């Protein structure tokens, strides 16, 4: 049907906008599933076919697909795009490359300061890419069969700008992201530090006093013995054996962090295999048969089922009857097997599998092992250097791995190792990492970069302890996505293009991004300007109206401003008619909120389905009548914010309330930001007194803009006309 | 030399003058054709000013009054009045602000900050409007002068500055549109008083002549050659100038020594955003600063 | 010759082409009836409209089933078919490969307007006579992006009118013209004196076009051809002989303000020099920095 054979080809037209295209030496084409690929049952779609003697072509709605015959070559395997996005860039050629693809994402940041070239990924700005699948077939059980029978097999994607629905088709191809559960969209906890018992304890205690929620309890590799291990084994690097007079009772530890509602993560370094100094040796040596009085090793070996079996049952068994949760899979060590499987790929697929039998919806954290590997979450980008230059790429790096459908990054929030201290950098990184996938706070082996809010000053502290609560406000919004993330193949965050695939300016704002559907982030990445004390980014406002919202500060799309903000105020946006659910409790220790608050941006209608484990509730705001819904009952308790004030506290079940008659406007006002910005610039006492003045007396906007187009400062003009269009 | 000479021609006496040198002659085909032709236009232009130059001469011999005032003589309680100090009043009818500094290569203009006290003002050149008040910076070519009048300004200019006369046999009469207007030729042997009161522009005189009186509107020439005193009806008449945001933006994008990427991005942009103050926001992304406030001076023109 | 084309009806009746799926004639110069329906179908009506030449603007690639570079089957091809419509006819076209000079003019395409692209231009033109292709038509003044500089305009047109062909283009601002109109009078008098120029040269630049065709003898010559054992006629990259009786040092940086005047490095070999245009002597050999105004041209005839 929407199978075609000629010479030693197959085509199938997947959908009008995909199409396999296989090779066969054999005749033989392949039906198993691979690494990347796990279901090609698509429903039938129209397509035409002009078939000939010596060429066939295949047609469908956005692509002509010519193949010559022969073996695929450029000039025998070519395809035109039915779009006119470029004049020239229309045309794929088999084996080359095109210009327009928008990028995917990369196995690590391992040792990157700022950025690192990308993958390509399935959007093209041209509107077709091909996905090459040159993995290994799997057996219908998931386990490595062997090498495909299609000894060339490509998938090509001609869906135009239409980013979005290529998303999908790509997820119904190679799976589904999995659910994450709940307590992964939570705070995390970890450093690369030599901690006790007692002294983790006493940190996890100290959080609670200080008002910092966490979900996540990381144990760096200090857990295991390390400096004891003889040298004649190696290094300490792996370990499998707890360090006894760190941890002289594990099993209690655990138990005290599970006490305190924390799941709990070890540090795994899976290279150096199981050697005979560790704790389950003896078992794995009798299991392996090894010759134990030559210490012979249990070297790392993910190809081997009994090796797998070993590491599962007897190695990672232990720890987790002891209470580990789950596994940070931490591989460094390159990419050779005899397979030719990429052992990061045999850790994350078997990892993540086994994980299911601890927990429902169970994660890992490893690096991106290719395209596919998404539905292994979560994604761990390891070893960023600490420094502007790596906060400033790792938005972009971030919504732009949604181009291959890897969309649970977690990065280490603050960066991970060497660069240098600065404060601002540590709060700055803590908020864009709030507005992340996964917020895990983590650091390097130094004495010096504890992501703790008090090692900062009492500023600092403040705004991060302020931004690390409404992480946890943001969960109820996080776990809703995410169900539509497994559900419906859309990405938490999104390019700006998924959006507004046609206006040039969504894709002339790298940093700036979709988070969910409600809100737009545009993260302040660079050091403040010390004559402003303001950060600044430049934000694209698409068509509507914008509002802060934190402030309420207002913004007429469409419109490209830089927009300025204090190192404790972050950029974040919502339209006219957004609704925001937020957690009332977020200190709470509560397995779905008690209470949740309604929060109502003014001026059109909206609407918001906030999905949960065992509900789904729906608000609505049509012709200023707001109302909640569910599909099932609960004792929950709703609070309603319209703009600026609360409406109605701790209502229960489902309502209806007009909030035709209440206040639409918030209270923020040009006078007093205007105040607030000269009050702080390091700048002349006689220039604030003037320009307070002049802005106050001159009543027409234009000659408010004309006294500020006068002012020598450049970056004060741009601060000042951001107010002014606020306030037009 | 050209910038000199402008400010020379707005100023009490116009004599060209130079020091030894076989190099310094201010003889204006000892330069390039451009700054030759300009040279000689502003040189012609001195010749017209003379009616309202001889005026004025007679005001301060009379009235105590000088020809070039500070601004803070007419704006005495405005703080701006003081802050440009360069500028001034050329007679009761027109504002002068020379360009002083040497141009910005970038832009092909040189500018000059220009206070614009309350009313509409026009460049006396080009009816580019101007709605004070406002501190402004312009930009102008080397071959063109700032020089500003008030809705209603009336300003006599000798239609043959080249034909060898003891007194002008043709005067030029320009109106500047939207608001009433007169002005006063004192002369050797007459006053002729012209009026605009309502649309209605009136030339009377104390003595009779053969004088012959030209009327430009604005843009537009009504009345040539007319002899002896007379009134007409100038409210059916066009009192927009030609004078277009579209045209100046393509001149000064077209002129600048910058990237043509950006001159096709600005020009595309301002041509595409209707909305004046999103045209703002647009130019206020620019990176280059002075050609935001040249866009700037085009886009408060044409508000 | 896709589906919406005037000439797709015939074209499409020729190659059998399903209409109804619209099929297109994809362009294959590999393939003999492509290659007979684009000339005779296609190139045919127009040039019954009256086009004289084809100007073929190649910039797709490489790629073809038989390894033979498209590029080079439309020029080998389009050359032969252009002598049908006029006797010794032209194409214009980017270069294809040694021998390919078989099929002028050359067409160098979309070069940065830039102070640099000038800089480089008469060197990579006298240096194209190292492998037989000396008919280069560059985009005089540049194509596209780049900077305004009306300097940069005027010393590329002097370029221009001393190189094999003088095409004036531009790419698709509204701000890229080359009218001579487009600039002040001191430039737009200068361009209009330079284009008049072209045309006073053509009895010259004709007579040295048949000796390249009948004696292989460039118009554009390195100077080492002429001295080739003078280490200082490897030393002026953009200097060249313009046949037989000029030699030519543009003037490729901008000037100096100071000055007014903008110079190159002139290497006079011996004997005795005259500037063509102001009589100006200069006693060979030697290595002398020249000064011109932006109206003026370093151009060279010895005594004789
Ligand atoms: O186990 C120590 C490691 O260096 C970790 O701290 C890194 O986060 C691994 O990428
Ligand atoms: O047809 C439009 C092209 O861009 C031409 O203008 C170039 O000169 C080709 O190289």
């Amino acid at each position: 049907n929407n199978i075609i054979k000629f010479d030693k080809a197959r085509f199938t037209v997947l959908t009008e906008h995909l199409i396999r295209i296989e090779y066969s030496e054999t005749g033989e084409f392949e039906e198993r599933m691979t690494q990347m690929v796990q279901n090609r049952e698509f429903s039938e779609v129209n397509f035409d076919i002009i078939e000939k003697e010596e060429t066939i072509e295949i047609i469908t709605s956005t692509v002509h697909l010519y193949y010559n015959g022969g073996e695929f070559t450029n000039a025998s395997l070519f395809a035109d795009v039915k779009f006119n996005f470029s004049v020239y860039s229309n045309r794929w050629y088999f084996g080359e490359k095109s210009d327009g693809n928008l990028k995917g994402t990369t196995r690590t940041l391992d040792m990157i300061d700022g950025e690192c070239p990308l993958e390509d990924g399935i959007m093209s700005k041209n509107g077709f890419a091909v996905l090459a699948d040159k993995g290994k077939v799997l057996t219908e059980v998931g386990d490595i069969a062997g090498n495909s029978v299609s000894t060339i097999d490509l998938y090509l994607f001609a869906y135009g700008r239409d980013y979005r629905q290529a998303l999908k088709d790509f997820y119904q191809l190679t799976g589904n992201t999995p659910k994450l559960p709940r307590f992964a969209l939570g705070n995390w906890w970890s450093r690369y530090y030599d901690y006790s018992d007692k002294s983790y304890l006493a940190l996890m205690d100290k959080f609670t006093d200080k008002k910092v929620p966490l979900s996540v309890s990381v144990i760096d590799m200090d857990w295991h013995k390390v400096s004891e291990v003889p040298s004649r084994f190696g290094s300490g690097w792996t370990g499998y054996s707890w360090n006894k007079k760190l941890f002289p009772n594990p099993e209690n530890f655990i138990d005290e962090l599970h006490q305190r509602k924390l799941k709990v993560t070890l540090n795994d370094h899976p290279a150096d295999g199981i050697r005979a100094f560790e704790d389950p040796y003896p078992q794995v040596a009798q299991t392996l048969d090894l010759n134990t009085e030559l210490e012979e090793a249990a070297k790392f070996d993910f190809d081997n089922l009994k090796f797998r079996k070993a590491y599962f049952e007897e190695v990672h068994g232990p720890l987790e009857k002891e209470g580990v949760d789950f596994w940070w899979i931490d591989w460094q060590q390159g990419a050779i097997s005899k397979s030719g499987v990429d052992p990061l790929w045999l850790l994350n697929h078997y990892q993540y599998q086994n994980a299911q039998k601890k927990h429902k919806n169970n994660i890992i954290l490893s690096r991106y092992a290719g395209p596919g590997s998404h539905r292994y979450p979560l994604g761990f980008s390891g070893d960023s250097v600490i420094s502007w230059a790596s906060l400033d790429f790792q938005p972009y790096f971030t919504s732009t791995a949604s181009n291959i459908g890897y969309t649970w990054w977690s990065h280490d929030i603050g960066g991970h190792m060497q660069g240098y201290k600065d404060a601002e950098l540590s709060l700055r990184w803590l908020q864009f990492g709030v507005f992340s996938p996964i917020n895990r706070l983590h650091s390097s082996k130094s004495e010096f970069t504890s992501k703790e809010p008090w090692h900062f000053d009492a500023v600092i502290e403040q705004s991060m302890i302020d931004f690390l609560q409404l992480r946890h406000q943001l969960i109820p919004y996080l776990y809703s996505a995410n169900l539509i993330t497994a559900s419906e193949g859309r990405a938490l965050v999104e390019p700006l293009y998924y959006e507004y695939p046609m206006e040039e300016e969504a894709y002339q704002h790298r940093n700036q991004y979709l988070f969910g559907e409600q809100l737009m982030v545009a993260p302040i990445t660079e050091k403040m300007n010390s004559l402003l004390q303001m950060g600044s980014v430049e934000v694209w406002f698409p068509e509507g109206t914008w509002y802060d919202f934190f402030s309420g500060q207002p913004y007429d799309g469409k419109v490209s401003l830089k927009v300025y903000r204090e190192i404790t105020e972050m950029p974040v946006f919502a339209k006219a008619g957004a609704i925001i659910p937020l957690d009332k409790n977020p200190l709470k220790k509560e397995e779905i909120p008690s209470e949740i608050i309604w929060k109502i941006f003014p001026g059109a209608d909206g609407e918001y389905l906030l999905l949960e484990e065992d509900n789904e509730t729906k608000a609505e705001f049509v012709n200023g009548i707001f109302t909640v819904t569910s599909k099932k009952e609960s004792s929950r308790k709703h609070t309603i914010i319209y703009g600026e004030h609360e409406i109605v506290s701790a209502k229960r079940g489902e309502f209806s309330i007009d909030l035709n008659g209440k206040e639409e406007n918030f209270d923020w006002n040009f006078s007093t930001a205007l105040f607030r910005r000269l009050d702080i610039a390091e700048i002349s006492y006689e220039q604030k007194d003037e320009i307070l003045q002049q802005l106050s007396l001159i009543e027409e906007h234009e000659k408010q803009v004309a006294f500020i187009k006068t002012n020598e400062n450049q970056e004060l003009q741009n601060s000042l006309f951001e107010l002014l269009y606020s306030g037009k």
